[PDB]
């Protein structure tokens, strides 16, 4: 039976089922006021699927110059053509190779660059912005988006959206690396999975993906979305409450010191964007500091709502295209104020 919502993370995460329902705010706003993330499924069914394919991005934009990041070691690959990234998205035998001769796991850095998404891709911009869930919060002019209404005493988000494109992490060693390291934003964000690419050439890679989700602490209902409904999983997220950010900074100062980093006692390991919390570090955070997070698997068409101030990290299971929009809800406006 079609239902308004369900729960993940053993009751700790709201999952809304219908992305465009005018009644969603009534369920959403109580969870949001408490500083919880929220998942909305089914956004892919609202979009024009032909606009969100890796082959179309290569054909239309392939001659642009870009930088890539090697996710395994954080090395920058400078001034290559964007087709060198897109043509290897799903076909492993076409990927740029490291010196060891392996195909690299790559992230496309800042593309489209800065605020240029709308100018470069006007049909994509329209398709995304018209189908975002919770539109009074997420649209540039929504009644509960304060972004366009605040004075300079508040940090205002840039004009979006922003596109986040990266290969899937593959090996047992890759389980300890992030696609995007632990960081926080002073604005709220909605992040939509518009495409998941399951590769070929080393296709048969299904078992390291299950072990990553299991060791990632994903709940039993999340696991049933794969085995029972055959949905395509894109990325594993860990999100922490804004109120736990300083305890996470204390853990990462102690670990920085154990590993022989030499940091001033006030330095900010979350702002540095240099850490990925692996199974060892997540268990340490829980046992030693009393901090629990939310382990979230984002499937094709899932929109993840990330509260302002909430530390979070992302680990791609397969090749992903994500599009995100920042906004300023009244619930969380304290996080972007420049005083006290
Ligand atoms: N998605 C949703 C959200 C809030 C309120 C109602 C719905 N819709 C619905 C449709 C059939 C049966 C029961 N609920
Ligand atoms: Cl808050
Ligand atoms: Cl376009
Ligand atoms: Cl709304
Ligand atoms: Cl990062
Ligand atoms: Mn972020």
């Amino acid at each position: 039976s079609m239902t308004s919502h369900s729960w993940l993370c053993d009751g700790r995460l709201l999952c809304l089922h219908d992305p465009s329902n005018k009644n969603n705010w009534k369920i959403f706003r109580e969870c949001w006021k408490q500083g919880q993330p929220v998942l909305v499924s089914g956004v892919h069914k609202k979009l024009k699927s032909e606009l969100w394919k890796p082959e179309a991005f290569s054909q239309e934009f392939g001659d642009q110059d870009v930088d890539l990041v090697n996710c395994r070691n954080c090395a920058i690959i400078s001034d290559v053509k964007v087709r060198d990234f897109w043509d290897g998205f799903e076909i492993i035998c076409k990927r740029l190779r490291s010196e060891d001769g392996q195909p690299m796991v790559l992230k496309l850095k800042d593309w489209p660059p800065g605020e240029d998404f709308r100018d470069m891709m006007p049909t994509r911009f329209e398709d995304l912005m018209e189908n975002l869930p919770l539109p009074e919060y997420t649209k540039r002019d929504g009644r509960l988006n304060l972004a366009s209404r605040l004075p300079s005493y508040f940090v205002r988000p840039d004009l979006g959206p922003k596109m986040y494109n990266a290969y899937g992490l593959i090996t047992a060693e890759d389980r300890r690396v992030g696609t995007t390291n632990l960081h926080l934003d002073v604005s709220d964000a909605v992040n939509v999975m518009v495409y998941v690419g399951i590769p070929i050439g080393e296709g048969a890679h299904d078992e390291e993906v299950l072990k990553t989700i299991d060791e990632g602490d994903a709940d039993e209902v999340t696991k049933e979305r794969i085995h029972d409904h055959k949905e395509k999983p894109g990325a594993l997220w860990h999100i922490y409450a804004a109120k736990d950010a300083e305890k996470i900074r204390e853990l990462l100062r102690k670990v920085g010191e154990e590993q022989g980093q030499e940091n001033p006692p006030d330095h900010d390991p979350i702002h540095d964007q240099s850490w990925y919390l692996d199974q060892t570090l997540r268990k340490r955070l829980y046992e030693e500091y009393g901090v629990q997070g939310w382990a979230i698997v984002q499937f094709l068409g899932d929109a993840v709502f990330i509260p302002a101030g909430a530390p979070h990290q992302v680990h791609n299971l397969y090749s992903c295209i994500k599009v995100a929009e920042d906004f300023v809800s009244p619930e969380h406006v304290k996080h972007c104020f420049r005083l006290t």
